[PDB]
């Protein structure tokens, strides 16, 4: 076969690129290892930027999200006995976020893709990429068992921190940078009405907790536990128990358990490789970079990174402005490194760390103390948080 | 002999204290355990908070601070390639700092109170605390080689790191917060003319270099090293040099070099103890907290902390309020964790630490780049730098 982006992996960042291409002209292929119903099984986020809605909305896929997303103008952190609101809409010169699940937002692109008739290759087994730095790269992969070639000019790797995208760029050519937090975030989906109408953060002794939603009838809490735990040793009543006992105890008496329908452990890391491209291929999302989900970021920064992917693809397939591509990592990274101290600054105010001496325990309480505390302060919060202008 | 209140220590920490008190009608007496020269020896502190100005002012002393005291209402830090100006005045709403040598204050408050006719005592030898409990504490000190007693209602520490008072206090009472650098900062101080009109602190691969000034013939000069450097192993030819090499390129060319009047290596400390008071001993100053140098706030914590102490001491004598003095420590603690804050977080994002790994040096960067370009995060620089409002 032959197309003009070969796209791999088809979770958000694929799905999304391959709509944006799709509607602009440009004959795109994606290639997912799983199935359609594996992809959507995946929890994930929650929080999107006002630039990803853009992003969707342009994409012509957000009738959905437009009646079902809830427009978040602030959220709170709990420390040492308060209870603090961060006004994101003032703070931040008019800016919100979207509460709307990243299952949904896969679920929409899904349809949308299935009904436009571009190609989808789903359980593409065996992916490899070939040929690179020439005129003509080209992807091998077995369908059952036969082993196709797709031929095209460009190559995007969407397939996330485990893909073959960046395991395909000469190790020599590439520059890692990674941070592997002592904790993970144990989550819980549950069919409850959330405890607040904003998502609180909150840092206590015992280590962080998040009340988050999907809906007002749909919650999803986490609460950081040891990397050596396994969620089949944390039953409901134990999640409960130790969730309440983390918040404050006007927010743990309103609070509406019940059954999860989804439990899961996620570790949490920072990591960023440089550049973000190799030849005719180009790398999105966690293909690229990994944030702890403090910040809630993932999602957001691939977002942003295919925004630029396709911009610059739209330039060298219309106006034949190839040289613009050499860009693409460069504009990237700048986003990206900015949207990691972000991650990294929230995961360490926030979090309790294993071996903190005395000071520094003071300095994690300070730090909260001040920029809570003050208008400069809660602003920088706010600005980052929804999300840093797109360059 | 009696007083009502002793002060151990004639720095400006005590002076102050002693010439607020004096101007108040409360007796004090001062207790130093070296001579008027030694103390005038210490070079140190250069840049004032207004609030600390403010305090000069209205002890009475504040004629030559205002003839050859000088305004800055800017700072600049350089970095990776880069020098960029922090307009301080506009934005923190119209405050600046002023730089007036250590000696210089220290000197004007020794005249002043020479003048007053008030009690020094110097080279009180054996300086030893009784009956800090009781409601006659008092004094014992050696004079030549006699033992005086000096009976008091309230014992001032301000003494310094290694004081007398700070001992004095049951161990088991206080509880220390400490974090020790890995550096040191080596000072310069010559009769040059400064290599700008403000202060230039800069980040550089080799380390961190300091830009400051006492007057316009004037200038004071840092460098990071070791703390393994004994400063005999820098001579000044290779102080400049290495100067030289940590400089912007343009700053460089435009320094003028010439002989040191003194250089010395500080090494750099956190230090904070809770509470800061026994009895009727309270502490001020670097008797109760050491802060990094980085930030500027060491000689402006112990201005607040004496600000403190004079004002309730005011209301238990004249207004026989007290039991006012037991809120101290809480007072005084506010402001001096937000200023160690703020001291820690210049520290790790101005110097070069050993063994960091590629991750945390573009932590590093990235705190740099994004607070000296967003509106918000210069401000909290700002705010935080012309000095935290006195509660
Ligand atoms: C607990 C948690 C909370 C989070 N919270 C938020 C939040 O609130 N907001 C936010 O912005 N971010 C959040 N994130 C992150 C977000 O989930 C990810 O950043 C986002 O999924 C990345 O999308 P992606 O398309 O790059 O990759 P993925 O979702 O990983 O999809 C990549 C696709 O690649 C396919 N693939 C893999 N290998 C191959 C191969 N060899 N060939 C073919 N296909 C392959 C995979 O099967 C997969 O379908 C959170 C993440 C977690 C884990
Ligand atoms: C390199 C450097 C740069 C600095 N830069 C700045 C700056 O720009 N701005 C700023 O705000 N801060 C700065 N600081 C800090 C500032 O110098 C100190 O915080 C300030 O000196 C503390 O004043 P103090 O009165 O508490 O103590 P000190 O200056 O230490 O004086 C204490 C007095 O106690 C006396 N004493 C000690 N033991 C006894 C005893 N047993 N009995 C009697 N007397 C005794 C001592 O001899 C001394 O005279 C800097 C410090 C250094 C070292
Ligand atoms: N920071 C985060 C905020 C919200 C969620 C979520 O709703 O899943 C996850 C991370
Ligand atoms: N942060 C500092 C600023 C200035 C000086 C000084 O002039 O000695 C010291 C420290």
């Amino acid at each position: 076969m032959k197309t003009q982006v070969a796209i791999i992996g088809a979770g958000p960042s694929g799905l999304l690129l391959g709509q944006l291409l799709h509607k602009a002209g440009i004959d795109n292929v994606i290639l997912e290892r799983q199935t359609p119903d594996y992809v959507l099984g995946r929890i994930r986020a929650g929080v999107l930027e006002q630039g990803m809605v853009d992003l969707l909305r342009e994409a012509g896929v957000d009738r959905r999200m437009a009646r079902d997303g809830l427009v978040h103008e602030g959220v709170e952190i709990a420390f040492a006995g308060q209870r603090r609101r961060i006004d994101l809409k003032r703070l931040s010169g008019g800016k919100t976020v979207t509460v709307y699940g990243q299952t949904e937002v896969t679920r929409d692109l899904m349809e949308a893709r299935e009904a436009s008739g571009a190609t989808t290759v789903y359980q593409a087994a065996e992916v490899r990429l070939h040929d690179l730095q020439g005129e003509r790269p080209y992807v091998t992969f077995e369908r059952d068992g036969e082993r196709l070639r797709l031929d095209c000019d460009y190559i995007a790797g969407c397939d996330g921190f485990h893909g073959i995208s960046r395991q395909s760029i000469p190790a020599e050519r590439l520059k890692v940078f990674e941070r592997v937090y002592p904790f993970g975030w144990l989550g819980l989906l549950a069919d409850t009405p959330p405890v607040s109408h904003e998502l609180i953060y909150a840092n206590h002794p015992r280590g962080f907790a998040l009340c988050s939603q999907r809906s007002a009838t749909r919650s999803r809490y986490y609460v950081q536990v040891p990397l050596t735990e396994k969620v089949e040793d944390w039953s409901d009543e134990r999640f409960w128990t130790e969730l309440k006992a983390r918040l404050p105890a006007e927010v743990a008496e309103k609070l509406v358990t019940g059954p999860s329908l989804e439990k899961s452990i996620a570790p949490l890391r920072s990591f960023v490789v440089e550049p973000m491209q190799h030849g005719r291929l180009f790398l999105a999302g966690d293909a690229a970079h990994i944030v702890p989900p403090t910040g809630a970021k993932g999602l957001n920064l691939a977002a942003s990174d295919v925004s630029t992917l396709y911009r610059l693809l739209l330039k060298a397939y219309r106006e034949g402005r190839g040289e613009l591509l050499e860009r693409y990592s460069a504009i990237c990274l700048r986003r990206i490194w900015k949207a990691e101290r972000f991650s990294w600054w929230m995961t360490s105010v926030l979090h309790r760390f294993p071996d903190t001496d005395a000071f520094s325990q003071r300095i994690q309480q300070t730090e909260l103390e001040y920029y809570l505390g003050s208008e400069a302060g809660l602003a920088t919060i706010a600005e980052n948080y929804v999300g840093l202008p797109y360059e």
